[PDB]
């Protein structure tokens, strides 16, 4: 399950969320919204996707360190490829 989001990121503040790696599986992960921000407002984002890909580069195998790196000095409108993420049973 597979979305496209785009933010725009504004001079002077975040996107309003933070993302983090996993113990048990590769990539990085949506961890909070920020009640008021960007990613809040955009209103389709969620707490547990996977950022696969940030403006056409695709950082499924990335570390949450390159990952928030690159978030942080990217400018304009940021397009997320997000995976909505199961919990097996």
């Amino acid at each position: 399950d597979t979305l496209t989001i785009g933010l725009q990121k504004k001079p002077g503040k975040g996107l309003g969320l933070s993302i983090v790696g996993k113990r048990n599986d590769t990539g990085v992960f949506v961890s909070d919204i920020v009640k008021g921000g960007i990613a809040d407002a955009d209103g389709r984002l969620m707490q547990g996707d996977q950022i696969l890909m940030v403006n056409g580069e695709d950082v499924r195998n990335a570390t949450q360190e390159a990952v928030a790196a690159l978030l942080k000095c990217s400018l304009g409108t940021v397009t997320l490829e997000v995976g909505r993420i199961s919990t097996y049973v």
